[PDB]
């Protein structure tokens, strides 16, 4: 067996091995990438996303969110409250400020440290889920607006043809901005680019290990748990690499530069946080081995979740007898 130990594995494809993407994610996989439930890819040096990022100014944050904290300082949820829209020159500016910027700070081990002992006291504005893209149309190599579509796989795989569209996301971050411990919808792959700004530090639980994540969850947030049976899917809870080592949880990190792509993979549980001012491209994909997992995918039916239009063909196929009780939490 390939990555007995489920380690975060580093990739330098050449320009040739670029070309063909879903063959390279093959590659990456029959070399045990997938066991770690992360990885991180390091374009050829040939490659290019774009020409500039000079004249991303413009584009609006319609609704940043300010990631507002509760609990202690290695158990925590945060909620998101909408604050008014502000551009990317205008959100890059709030940033910089002394109340946001990023402290001085040694090292990213520095860092990591002063994020886990204060996190909690601040409440940072992400720029998240924004709709668009910022690959050139003419980088024809790991475009993350020219790949595959979901759809396609699964009519590909299963014969059965469904509606739905699969298009990019671009996050804006600033320090001590966060993603919560979680899955993707309907357990997908994500490929993440972090096309500029400063590094993002992430954490993640081997996918065979993900149940060992949800049962400290359900400890740690017992009136969560209550709630409802798969509330991770709400994206809310945060729980430090110093609790999981305390409890035994198997995990790695790792830190993502700009220029860098990161995949993860089927229920490979992530979370982790920004650096300073930065900005991401993120969609979720999926390759035959995920066909599996979707089918297996837990599901929030409690309200909180609430998802994309495209996720219903893929409840309704995969998963008809949760379709009726899944599609009522959407209403
Ligand atoms: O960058 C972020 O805030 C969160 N991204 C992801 O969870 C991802 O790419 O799957
Ligand atoms: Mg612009
Ligand atoms: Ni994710
Ligand atoms: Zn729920």
């Amino acid at each position: 067996a390939q990555n007995p130990n489920c380690n975060i594995m580093i990739f330098h494809p050449t320009k040739e091995e670029f070309n063909d993407f879903d063959k390279y994610i093959a590659y990456m996989e029959s070399q045990g990438a997938h066991r770690a439930g992360l990885a991180k890819i390091i374009p050829p040096k040939e490659w290019k996303a774009r020409e500039t990022y000079d004249n991303i100014s413009e584009i609006l944050i319609a609704t940043p969110l300010q990631q507002v904290a509760s609990g202690r300082a290695g158990v925590f949820t945060q909620y998101h409250k909408k604050k008014k829209a502000m551009t990317v020159g205008e959100y890059r500016h709030l940033a910089n400020s002394k109340k946001y910027q990023t402290p001085p700070h040694q090292n990213f081990e520095d860092l990591e440290r002063k994020y886990w002992k204060n996190r909690i006291y601040n409440s940072p504005i992400y720029g998240a889920d924004i709709s668009g893209s910022l690959f050139d149309e003419n980088t024809k190599q790991w475009n993350l607006g020219h790949l595959g579509t979901i759809q396609d796989l699964l009519e590909k795989e299963c014969g059965v043809v469904i509606e739905g569209v699969n298009t990019p996301y671009l996050y804006f971050g600033m320090w001590k901005t966060t993603f919560a411990w979680h899955t993707e919808d309907m357990d997908l792959y994500s490929i993440n680019y972090l096309h500029l700004g400063e590094p993002k530090t992430w954490y993640v639980v081997p996918p065979e290990h993900g149940q060992r994540l949800e049962r400290l969850a359900r400890e740690l947030f017992p009136g969560s748990s209550r709630g409802c049976g798969a509330f991770l899917r709400h994206k809310v809870a945060l729980i430090s690499p110093t609790v999981l080592k305390e409890n035994g949880i198997p995990f790695n990190r790792i830190t993502q530069e700009a220029g860098e792509f990161m995949v993860t993979f089927p229920y490979g549980y992530h979370a982790g946080f920004n650096h300073g001012f930065n900005c991401a491209e993120a969609i979720n994909f999926a390759t035959p081995r995920w066909i599996d997992y979707g089918k297996m995918a837990s599901q929030c039916s409690c309200g909180e979740a609430r998802v994309t239009f495209s996720m219903d063909a893929f409840v309704r196929i995969l998963q008809p007898e949760r379709y009726d009780l899944w599609k009522r939490g959407q209403d």
